[PDB]
């Protein structure tokens, strides 16, 4: 599976999107340069959830063992009432998720980044301290803040929620905007939890726990043997750990204990964007991936999934390029394959903002009832207990989708050019 | 309360008998229970009590007592025999409380005592009273001593080897080991402690055999091992030998068993009728729908049987209505119990598959919680049908729709 025509591909951004794109495109014969503005690389000190649609790909790419060594395999997702901790919903993870062909893991962002870096490294010329400030959309070329011109055949903006390349693609200022929500992000020692009989079960029976309250919710889960991840969503108004404790003072007693263990916290503002009208610059030499085109509320835990899926689709499509005339149509095929899914996913995250943050009242009572009975789509419910939603999200195979597309459509539409 | 107060003879003081005595007594009928044993009580074993049952116990005012002694399991977990690999999960806990009452694990004796407390003020219990013959016309039950006991109606709650069933009908390969082990021994082993600390119904499935196990009290873990009966206190040695191929955690659990009850399981096709044609004798519980215990609903069906009898017989005002009421009882109960017996049969097959295509397909169905060859308790429809059922509501619905005008015409 190699491309007849080898491109020089410029990837702006060395987050997880960038890494995965460098691996996926490099391994099919393309030359890859990654231009990163920061003078270091790595992920922040926090947990991430990786669903089967992602871990299917990690397994396929030969890093399943590394994932398995560091990551935690939760048994279930448990939703609880803020004041008491009363369980109002369960969605089975574990073998219920493995039925889609790979596990549902909880992992430290740094461990995941390091694993992706191990795949990308031989495929990418990484340039750090390289801030793209302009683009020649015709050639194309990426122009650094120093004035250095970097020539290639194609530019991928994997440059995140403050993407410059999004601005290039749309030909004007354009941004993800604040949502009115922020999170505190914290890791605490599992050792402190194991020492308390009420908190030990949260370590010894790994689950994704969600406490839902008026305008606020907490998600918490083990991410390494020594570390438990906590994320607290709350109204953004503009003693960091102190203000967090204060903001969640009405949550149940076990929550108060967990928060008493937090020494410090990242404050993080949550951005969101309406879906873009296009991911392709009209001249057909620049496109986007990851948060640069589908930044979403994190309440569906699929943003990195979508970035990595985006990369996997690019890899499959661009293994088939044999002529420069096919480049622009391939970018539109990428957009066609990815825009609807990512937009739906952004949508489900927005639905969960509402569901998770309901004030006490009729809606909240109905939500809790739906969650107890695991209501099926055949202030709403537990998406992860819905078999159809699970099939659509977690049963998806990015590589298979793009190959199916090539066979059915791409071959006859692009394949002769 | 009933306009016409009957004298009702109940043969058997197992759980069916007790529930019938309570349900019939409280609506005005006089009740005599004839039990052949000179004591009453239950065997040393666990039972699972589903929402269809615990809804009724709650309604009858013993919910707090039940809650005090019961364990509330989180889930039901099915595992492969060789490895212990989890191949299926069905959520219990709040998933089951969505049907209006909890799914409990409880010691048979604790449940029996609670039923006894309900029935006791309503019944005259006669122990050492073995019914050996019946006058189906009068009717009367005649004891082994020759004493004749008169009443208006006889209910056979006299178990799997019911004599009254033989009266009513007018004509003449699996076993389990049952054990309890101390939770202390499990708590002491880091591999086994989770089974105590996270209460589940665990089922290990293998060729021709399966094990079910669950906590029933603070100190006690219930274990039941189904296996081919080649045809009673059993040998714990033979049990261990029969399950020597099961996963190492199971070997540990069985190494803790000091003794075992050996118990033969009988499965019966549904009866053609539960009413003697003269309309003075009927059946309840294992006396009419003894099933393989693989669906954990035998006592549920007996208690439901009783609850429907109570509702129907609150309405009797004339002796002419008695026979039609027994047929109404049968009409309301026979199809559900037969379906239930059927689900237990289907589980025999599912649980006992040899390794092969079927077993692989079963495991796939169980992982994904297919909505047979799967985990019935993870199926929403089957759950609604079995556990969402309210015996008293069904019978009142029936009264409103049909019974008032149909039994009104006697
Ligand atoms: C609280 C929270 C929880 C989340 N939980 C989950 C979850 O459980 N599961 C999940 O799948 N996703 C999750 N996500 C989403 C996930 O974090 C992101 O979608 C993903 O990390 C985005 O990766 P990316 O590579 O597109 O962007 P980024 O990680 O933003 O990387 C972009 C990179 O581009 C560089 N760059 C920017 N501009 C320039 C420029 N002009 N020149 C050069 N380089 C530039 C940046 O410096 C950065 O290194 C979560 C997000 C949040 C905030
Ligand atoms: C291994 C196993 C596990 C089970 N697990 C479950 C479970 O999880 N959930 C569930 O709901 N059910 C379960 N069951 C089923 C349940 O135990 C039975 O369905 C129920 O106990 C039957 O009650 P009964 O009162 O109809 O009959 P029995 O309990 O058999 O009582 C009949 C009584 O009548 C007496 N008697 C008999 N003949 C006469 C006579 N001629 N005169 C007077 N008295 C007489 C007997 O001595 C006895 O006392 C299980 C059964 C088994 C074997
Ligand atoms: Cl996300
Ligand atoms: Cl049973």
């Amino acid at each position: 599976p190699k491309a007849t025509l080898k491109l020089h591909i410029l990837i702006v951004g060395c987050g997880m999107g960038g890494l995965a794109a460098a691996y996926c495109l490099g391994r099919v014969g393309h030359k890859v340069t990654v231009l990163e503005q920061a003078t270091t690389i790595g992920e922040v000190g926090a947990g991430i959830q990786i669903s089967p649609n992602v871990s299917r790909l990690l397994d396929r790419w030969g890093v399943g063992e590394a994932v398995r060594k560091v990551a935690i395999r939760p048994e279930g997702m448990v939703f609880r009432r803020y004041t008491s901790g009363e369980v109002v919903g369960y969605a089975r993870l574990a073998e219920r998720m493995e039925a889609f062909g790979a596990p549902y893991y909880h992992i430290h962002r740094a461990d995941l980044f390091n694993i992706l870096y191990s795949l990308a490294a031989p495929y990418m010329t990484l340039r750090l301290g390289a801030t793209v400030v302009s683009v020649d959309t015709e050639t194309p070329s990426a122009i650094l803040a120093t004035g250095e011109v970097v020539h290639g055949d194609l530019i991928i903006g994997a440059d995140g929620v403050k993407s410059f390349i999004q601005r290039v693609v749309l030909g004007k200022p354009s941004s993800a905007e604040p949502t009115g929500d922020a999170v505190y992000r914290a890791i605490i020692p599992t050792a402190l939890m194991r020492a308390d009989p009420e908190l030990r079960p949260f370590v010894d029976t790994p689950e994704m726990t969600g406490w839902m309250g008026p305008q606020r919710h907490i998600m918490a889960y083990n991410i390494r043997a020594e570390e438990y991840n906590i994320v607290l969503a709350h109204p953004d108004d503009g003693g960091s750990a102190d203000k967090m404790r204060s903001d969640f003072a009405d949550f149940e007693p076990r929550v108060q204990k967990l928060l008493s263990f937090v020494k410090s916290t990242l404050k993080w503002r949550l951005m969101d964007r309406q879906p873009l009208e296009t991911w392709v610059h009209p001249a057909g030499r620049v496109t986007l991936l990851g948060d640069a085109c589908h930044a979403m509320l994190p309440y569906r835990a699929q943003g990195a999934a979508m970035a990595i899926e985006d990369a996997a689709v690019l890899g499959v499509l661009f293994a088939h390029i044999s002529d420069i005339a096919q480049l622009k149509p391939l970018l539109y095929a990428y957009e066609e394959l990815r825009l609807p899914r990512t937009a739906r996913t952004q949508g489900d995250a927005r639905s969960n903002q509402k569901t998770f943050h309901l004030p006490d009242g009729p809606s909240q009572q109905a939500r809790d009832d739906n969650m107890r009975k695991a209501a099926q789509v055949v202030g709403n419910s537990n998406q992860w207990a819905d078999h159809q939603k699970n099939q659509e999200q977690f049963g998806y195979d990015a590589e298979a989708a793009a190959e199916q597309w090539w066979r059915d459509v791409g071959e006859s539409r692009i394949g002769s050019y």
